[PDB]
C-alpha cells in the first residue's frame, strides 16, 4: 500500500468522510434517543460524547495523511438510512432507531474498524485500536435494552430488519471498491458484520434459525 499515492488518498477521502459522517450522525442520534427514552437518557448522552470523541480521533487520521475527507459522499452514503431514523424517531419507533443505530450500524463499524487495522499507518492504527477499545469497552446499551424488551419488540424488530439491512448491504457494495484499495477485503467486511449482526440477534432473543430468516430478507433488497 502506498498510504500516498492518488489512488490511495482518493479512497481514503471517501472512507474517512464514512467514518467522521458515520460517528457524527451516532452523537446526534444517541442524542436524540436520550429524548425519547429519557429513563435512559444518561447511558446513551455518555455513548454521544463518546462518538463525538472518535469524530475527532478519525478527523486527524486524515489530515495525517493530507486528505480532505468527502463529506458531501459521506452524507449522502448514509441519506436512506439517516432518512428512516428520522422517520422513526419523529414517530417514537424506538424499537427500529436502536437497530439501525446500537445493531445494525454499530456491527458494521465495529467491523470494519477491524478488518481497516491490520493495513492501517501507525497512526490511524493507533487511533482506530482505541476507538474499538472504548467502542466495545462500554457495553451494548440498545441490545441490552431490546434484551429486556425482546417479546414487545419482536415484531418490530423483524420490519426494521427488512427494510434496513438491505440498505446497509448496498452501503457495503458502493464502497467495496474504495475499501479495497485501504487493502479490506469486501468478503471480510461482510463476515464480520454479519457474525456480529448475528450474534447481536440471537443474543437478544431470537432462534439461530430466525436470525438467518432475518438475514436473508436484507439480500433483496
Ligand atoms: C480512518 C478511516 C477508518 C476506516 C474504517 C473503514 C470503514 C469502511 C466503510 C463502512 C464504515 C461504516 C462506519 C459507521 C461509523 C458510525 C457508527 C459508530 O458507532
Amino acid at each position: 500500500i502506498d498510504y500516498q499515492s492518488e489512488t490511495y488518498k482518493d479512497a481514503y477521502s471517501r472512507i474517512n468522510a464514512i467514518v467522521i459522517e458515520g460517528e457524527d450522525e451516532a452523537a446526534n442520534n444517541y442524542v436524540r434517543l436520550a429524548e425519547l427514552m429519557p429513563e435512559q437518557s444518561e447511558e446513551l448522552a455518555s455513548l454521544a460524547k463518546m462518538e463525538a470523541r472518535h469524530k475527532k480521533g478519525f478527523t486527524a487520521c486524515g489530515k495525517n495523511l493530507n486528505v480532505t475527507p468527502d463529506m458531501d459522499f459521506a452524507k449522502k452514503f448514509f441519506s436512506d438510512l439517516h432518512g428512516n431514523f428520522q422517520v422513526a424517531a419523529a414517530a417514537g419507533n424506538i424499537v427500529t432507531c436502536l437497530l439501525i443505530q446500537a445493531l445494525i450500524i454499530e456491527a458494521f463499524a465495529i467491523s470494519a474498524y477491524n478488518v481497516y487495522i491490520p493495513h492501517a499507518d501507525d497512526f490511524a492504527r493507533k487511533i482506530t485500536e482505541n476507538v474499538v477499545k472504548d467502542e466495545y469497552l462500554h457495553l451494548n446499551f440498545g441490545e441490552q435494552w431490546l434484551k429486556a424488551n425482546f417479546e414487545s419488540a419482536k415484531d418490530e424488530l423483524e420490519r426494521a430488519n427488512r427494510e434496513n439491512l438491505a440498505i446497509v448491504w448496498r452501503m457495503l457494495d458502493e464502497v467495496a471498491g474504495d475499501a479495497l484499495v485501504l487493502g479490506m477485503e469486501k468478503e471480510a467486511l461482510m463476515e464480520d458484520f454479519t457474525i456480529a449482526y448475528q450474534e447481536a440477534l440471537q443474543n437478544i432473543g431470537f432462534s439461530t434459525r430466525e436470525t438467518l430468516r432475518m438475514l436473508t430478507a436484507g439480500l433483496a433488497a
